[PDB]
């Protein structure tokens, strides 16, 4: 089997992307986050402290006539960013773009954070990390990818992200129209749990690349691309004007500049981020300084290779026995 659906960007800024997925019986669409740095299904849902729901399309198991409690079952989880959720567990069947999970985990939420509540557009996650992530207790659950993966004609999943414009996550196939070149393929640990690789290096505009080995991970829940300081610092010197700010809490830069791109490695390849990709705008309405789209990972502890790195390449994660990842241009 496969599966194919259209991603969105939530906003003008590509700040995250909503996939349509169908849950339950009848079906109930909800527009789900899906996130390869996190591996639990989590919805809004009935169940949902009611002031903590602004908007969002929520879920109802007791309309589902094939949702099942998990009895006992519970989940709570907390992101990088510092938001969090927690609540019970359903069964449910999930489909995305055609391709169906029977006995799905979906993970109903009694309580969001204050983030996810005023995030009207966004109804849940969808994690595609490795399922040893998975935060339901006290029997851990599997991704709607691990689920599927046996079914699939090809154990892979491919993201395909937009630049202020819908991309594309394909399930069980490899679609050789919607890249260039060819796909480079890295090798993958999966020792946290998370899609973590080694980028061969980075450039800096028209600079020289410079070979330097950098973990991180792919992270489609992730806006920007978090980097070490020094590779930061290096990008941000090429924009006059450009200086981190405690204040904001990272790296601005005057709106009236031209951003330089940005290259990463992948082995002997290269993926070009053009610098219009690196523009998140004003810091608040009206401000001629702008948020810049590459940030230093330092105390986060571990690179993300988040939206503005991943929307510049078609990319395959691969779920064969052994994993990798792989990165084409597009």
């Amino acid at each position: 089997s496969t599966g194919s659906a259209t991603t969105t960007p939530i906003d003008s800024l590509d700040d995250a992307y909503i996939t349509p997925v169908q849950i339950g019986t009848p079906a109930q669409t909800l527009n789900l986050d899906f996130d390869t740095g996190s591996s639990d299904l989590w919805v809004f849902s009935s169940e949902t402290t009611a002031s903590e729901v602004d908007g969002q399309t929520i879920y109802t198991p007791s309309k589902s006539t094939t949702a099942k409690l998990l009895s006992g079952a519970t989940w709570s989880i907390s992101y990088g960013d510092g938001s969090s959720s927690s609540g019970d567990v359903y069964t449910d069947t999930v489909s995305v773009g055609g391709l169906t999970v029977t006995g799905q985990a979906v993970e109903s939420a009694k309580k969001v954070s204050s983030s996810f509540t005023e995030d009207s557009t966004i109804d849940g996650l969808l994690g595609l990390a490795f399922s040893t992530l998975n935060t339901v207790s006290p029997t851990q659950q599997k991704t709607f990818f691990d689920n599927a993966k046996a079914s699939l004609d090809s154990p892979v999943f491919t993201a395909d992200l937009g630049y202020h414009a819908p991309g594309t996550y394909n399930f069980g196939f490899i679609d050789t129209t919607a890249y260039t070149g060819s796909i480079t393929y890295t090798a993958v640990s999966t020792k946290q749990g998370f899609w973590e690789w080694t980028s061969t290096g980075y450039a800096v505009g028209s600079g020289t690349f410079k070979s330097t080995s950098i973990d991180g991970i792919a992270d489609t829940g992730t806006t920007l691309l978090y980097l070490p300081a020094t590779v930061v610092s290096a990008y941000w010197a090429q924009v006059s004007g450009a200086k981190s700010s405690s204040s904001v809490g990272g790296y601005v830069f005057p709106c009236s500049a031209t951003l330089p791109s940005f290259t990463f490695g992948v082995g002997s390849a290269r993926i070009v981020i053009p610098g219009d990709y690196i523009d998140f705008g004003p810091i608040s309405t009206g401000s001629s300084s702008c948020f810049g789209g590459i940030q230093s990972s330092a105390g986060i502890g571990i690179n993300i290779f988040g939206d503005v790195a991943l929307k510049a390449a078609f990319v395959v994660f691969n779920g064969a026995t052994t994993p990798t990842l792989g990165f084409a241009s597009k």
